[PDB]
């Protein structure tokens, strides 16, 4: 409510259905995440624990699109300051762990695009509803850095090592339909009904047994928690790459609209 | 057989094929498990070790159906006394661990339905043969308690976390055909061919190399054993829920044939 | 290198594309591996780290076929002396860990057949390209020994435990297309395009950020590394079976071209 | 902080030295923890992250004594309702994880007595300074329930399994001096110098490298985090015992000041 | 029980104290274990589960000595047959796992000497009482085989890796006094008081809360279970060495009372 | 031999006793490690596997001193180049894993000083012999970076978490005598007897069973391998600190021999 949006600019809160706290986030184009939004999306889970009445959380990006991930501004801030780099490191860790350790089920209405941090948040949710034509991509390898913001924690237990290595190492995108087929996400529906179905799912969870749902989510999530070191190591390695020339060429290439010429 | 059937009321033993020990269990309607059957299916594995000639075990529910899980009577016996609750706790643990630690391959002929403890037993088996129309459902969340009788030990390494969370948190049933495609079970055949195929598989295993099969099953099962604490925690959390208002509402709604209205 | 070819008989080295080191191995029928080849394929990884300019490694069997695994000769040698059995134990371990611990991405062009050690190598690679008609089979249970040369380390996180147990315990072959559907491998293309597609993949990898690729592959492989004891145990158990009556019968039957009659 | 003390009755905050935030807590006899205090000590860690300038935290019980653990009132409240039992479950979990997950080093001035939750808090701290005469005891087995509030997460990696089983299963108290020798705590000093030494330690920590300390503590604590399921299971089993006859007799015995007569 | 004594040649059962089931085993000189005693001590745990009234188990070697481990006869039987070797493999596994998974606390009165399998059994017990002069030695390296019958499962979490590697790799004996100080065992008392004290401990445990003790032991033992693969691998490696020349030399030297001359 | 001496400047090789390969390293004062020596000590293990006849490795620093760790030159090189930082990252990882994965037992004659990388090498060895007065110190917190070059992998399983956190977070040195008492090292002898005793230990190991020792070491080391992610994460966090102001001040204050004043 009021106490909360002021602290997290870019996040809007509403109750579309009884017990369903809907969080709408707004970034730059395709909801690219500026530093303030990244920090907000990673830290809000702390305070949400204090909100009474929440039986399910629904995540949605403003403008009918989820998120293309971290913005160029955020990336450049990270490369310019050690203090910023480490602050974002812990934010990146909580962007994934936040949803996982939140007591109530989290549903993500993944519209049109989910890349980098956007995909991290989409997959950190308990249930993700995507459109058959949604574009899902880790994207770090194209940028010149390791896939350390979620992939190593979540992908193996979602689609297995073969499909994970193929799509993470080659930067090969997945359509929402293909993603559901691999088991990366629970459902793939007509693009125009993504929000509709996600709300339906969220409402259904809000109708379920609160304590039993919390305990079940918590117990299942220990599977991910057992591999937290694996995840944090991938994140640390990714951040070590921020001072490397591969990231420099990756950004430069992306700005010059030319394929990267990695050294 | 002789001494076994005497000590295990509800269980019938036979050798339909060479080296194939077939256990046919009988419960109530749809083979729902009363206290004695639940305990029997959980403890029989310890005594089967002494049965000479067993090269494979075939599990089948009497009357053309596997099992709808624990009966109302069992649930009532648990919630009524501490001593009964904890007795059932170890039984629930052994219902899954029993087949896993049994040296020989176990095949389950899953006909028509497998719910709750019924699904736990079916998925604890090394190879489950289901009918394309078989109904597979954890169903704990609908009852009002955490999915702690097998789901947390088995589902993640069977279908991945996305499909696990989707079907376990929402109590979304799976048909045999859909379950095979997700990787939850090995084969989904025509409904009237389930037993026939299951028997074929059991006989093939019985014709295989005993020591090699034992060692391969044993080695593969260490994957599950590495997550035993995860499993037991889920079970303990479920049982802690037996004294809550959610189970009271779920149990009441079920017997009363109406949708649950959780607090 | 010119020195590598001399130290690794049976291995041919070439650079089909920039930064792509292609290793073509030659064995006996269907490239079955004799002692020298098995040892070379397991230990070459240690020396490749010294070859400058390697951004990706492409594996291919000579003659349009990957590998049917260890040769009859290798197996008999192992059964004949403790010295050879243990020498091969460490080679078998390295055949899988070599690729996994090699810094650069490894691609396998799996043509027509991949059995035993052949499948182990194909699956240890980061990305495997198979043909729709390729035949993949663990094969150990038919031979009379446990599936300990790779299956327990890689299969669970690739296709799940249900599909792993079905194909491993029954020795049920998979077509390349089926393997791709289960998640065992990334791509299944037309048989005549396997090499072509594999080379394309390797070239794409060679064009990516090498540090980012190394770190991503390394972080992901920790998932496999966490289960190394599980794997080495299965391997040890397999080798303990080399002095058993089951391998004797398994070998006798295969050579006599008759069904095995295990004790 | 004033707001901080208002939300956590029983907790006093001060800055005895630069960067050293001292939290003094007060309970009942020997600082036994009432419901409000137990929850406060468990939940305060979340809000402490908001306090800037904290480089180290020093824990101390008021009145020259640390804590005898949960009070009779708290225990009875837990036995009286499911709602309270589960509320306290999550608090007990946080009482240990809170200090572990707090970024800054935590020092405990363990004076005279540390039992149950008191010991849990003292051992969850990064460094514990005890007095040669301080008395440390888990105490759950004498109470009639499993040692589930910290022992299974911390003791094994502190003193080894032999000493852990001996003191936990027999309820054999440890002097501060013996505890140091076993490795349960870092320092054991003259009773009169416990606070002095603890403050000295906290001050040294506050003078060290903030980021380096944070990261070192975090990396080391992953050792404990890897066994979280083990801990939570012990906690769940302990709580399942709250409805048993053993706890009944356990409390009856102490309140009547007579040796327990377990069934 | 008459039935137990009838089925377990070499084992004597008695109730020296209420709820304390005492198992006195008799082998050859220094209770060296012949094939039947090894198997019996390994399998008895499965049958003890059905003995009503057991609240604690006390293990004692007949004739004032625990055990020097496996006899030359057992070692030769293992080296002479594949079937015998694998039979003993599972027995060796159960000798350690048996006590660990037995629900009630197990106390070992370790008099004078505990070597090899004798040490395995003593350390698998929950509480071991040794004499200050008792000799504790793994001894496998002297025999010419890997320390795989318990050391890899137990020692690291008892005394740390440095002391484990030192005493295991060098076959450096430990007196009971030195072992207690390292943390390998809980108590070291006057040699003549070992049984007396062990009985005292067993009686105290029998007077404790049954359910609470079971759950605490179970929860703590998950620490060991998490490393079951590690242990089984060490065991399998040890057994693969039985066909080697080092065991041949160690065995020959031992029987010829001379120092081994390893190849 | 000649080929090794020719390839590793800074390292000297000799056979003081049959089967004992002694590696003496020479750095700057107190054998501080320049870039070349650090890489040499980290990579030599790969080539040592090729040397025939090695039954045990003995490590010793030239001039009667082990090593003060990385030299100022090495630290400055890391700080000034991303390329240098990451190359040392993998070297640091190998400095510890090299000895751990080497097949033969490794003994370290730790004379006078072992700090940073020096202590890492000393503790990675299977058996370390120190002098009663030897100074052992991690030392990273004093430098301003996390203790990530070995501590998080080795210390918990050597001395337990309490002693590890105390010495690592406070930068508190340990005398060889104290280190042995804690279990960090196997033996602490008179300073003058260090090399003599270390050689005696190495010789004894060379007289032991080669295969059995390899297998025992390998199996025990899986305890460390299971926590590799924990170790690498700590190493990565340490290296992320190289671009921070804490390291800058740590070096500055160090070179200016004044107490550091961290921000």
């Amino acid at each position: 409510l009021a106490s909360l949006e002021a602290r997290y600019p870019g996040l809007a809160f509403a109750w579309p259905r009884p017990g369903v706290l809907e969080i709408t986030f707004r970034g730059e184009k395709l909801n690219a995440m500026p530093p303030a939004l990244h920090r907000g999306l990673a830290r809000v889970w702390r305070d949400l624990e204090a909100v009474e009445g929440v039986r399910a959380v629904l995540l949605r990006g403003e403008g009918g699109v989820f998120s293309a991930g971290g913005s160029f501004g955020l990336i450049e801030e990270m490369r310019a300051s050690h203090e910023a780099l480490l602050r974002v490191f812990w934010e990146a860790r909580d962007l994934v762990l936040g949803p996982l350790n939140f007591p109530r089920p989290v549903v993500a209405a993944v519209e049109k695009v989910a890349v980098g941090a956007g995909l991290a948040l989409a997959l950190a949710a308990d249930i993700a509803v995507v459109g058959k034509g949604t574009r899902l991509l880790d994207g770090h390898l194209r940028l010149g850095v390791a896939a350390g913001d979620h992939a190593v924690l979540l992908w193996p237990l979602l689609v297995g090592m073969a499909k994970a290595k193929y799509h993470l190492l080659l930067n090969e995108p997945l359509t929402g339909e293909e993603a559901e087929r691999l088991g990366l996400v629970a459902l793939a529906v007509e693009d125009e009904k993504v929000y509709e179905k996600a709300l339906e799912v969220a409402e259904r969870l809000a109708q379920g047994p609160k304590e039993a749902l919390h305990h079940t989510k918590h117990a299942l999530n220990h599977w991910y928690r057992s591999f937290l070191p694996h995840f944090e190591l991938s994140l640390a390695l990714e951040f070590l790459g921020f001072s490397g020339k591969e990231l420099e060429e990756g950004l430069k290439a992306l700005k010059e609209k030319r394929p990267p010429e990695f050294p």
